[PDB]
């Protein structure tokens, strides 16, 4: 159970993002449905009054909290992988338009989740903003929760594994559109009940031998990592 409460750019905070530069839902609850269209961008997708603006080559920060801002961040029960797609807004996220730009599962040197390095980092991770076509865009942040992911939703609703996706406006400004943005996969669609990662368990399967939902990562990505870039505690 998790939230996004803002983004920073190139290490700057640019303020509570909550219904104004992101699409928020109106509680920390998962998604678990991966037929329906909160996969998108959660349960309340609308256009928000604001759109952050960034230029390609910027280092782009998610932070997420669980209750209040720079807290717990997300219950250590929480295992699982870390992703960031990017769509164009004039798609509102609908068709083959969602294109990965960041995956971070298990990490065997320090044999931590992404998860649990999002918790070492006060709720923050990072992409480095693509040279696509300058406009506006989506980017859809997913955390995918795995401690119940041992069943399937579609078998049993009370289990599954949980997603947490917040979609934030994003406008990018100087962009020499050299890398320009290649075709996507839809959300609900691209994950379905026999994609690598959604059915695990977590308890009798190491983690080494975990594999994260496809798509791979774009080859025109620059992203990006989990690690705290601004001290939220100084405000
Ligand atoms: C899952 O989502 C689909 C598409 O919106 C819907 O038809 C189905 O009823 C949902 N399942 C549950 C248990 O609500
Ligand atoms: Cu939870």
């Amino acid at each position: 159970h998790t939230l996004v409460w803002g983004v920073w750019v190139n290490g700057v905070d640019q303020g509570d993002g909550r219904n104004i530069y992101i699409r928020s839902p109106p509680n920390n609850n998962p998604v678990k449905n991966l037929t329906s269209p909160d996969m998108t961008c959660n349960v309340d997708n609308r256009v928000v009054p604001k759109s952050v603006p960034v230029n390609a080559g910027d280092t782009l920060t998610f932070e997420w909290y669980h209750n209040t801002r720079d807290d717990d961040i997300i219950a250590s029960s929480h295992h699982g992988p870390i992703a960031v797609y990017i769509a164009p807004a004039a798609s509102n996220g609908q068709g083959n338009v969602w294109v990965k730009l960041f995956e971070d599962a298990y990490n065997v040197t320090n044999s931590t989740w992404a998860v649990d390095r999002l918790i070492t980092a006060h709720g923050q991770h990072s992409v480095v903003v693509p040279h696509v076509a300058p406009g506006d865009y989506l980017f859809r942040a997913e955390i995918i929760a795995l401690h119940e992911a041992d069943s399937l939703y579609s078998q049993n609703p009370i289990r599954g594994a949980q997603f947490y996706i917040s979609c934030a406006q994003i406008t990018i400004n100087s962009s020499d559109d050299s890398t320009p943005l290649p075709a996507g996969v839809p959300f609900p669609g691209a994950y379905t009940d026999s994609t690598p990662g959604i059915q695990f368990n977590i308890y009798t399967t190491p983690a080494t031998s975990y594999v994260a939902p496809p798509p791979s990562v774009w080859s025109g990505a620059l992203g990006g990592s989990i690690a705290q870039v601004g001290d939220a505690s100084l405000e």
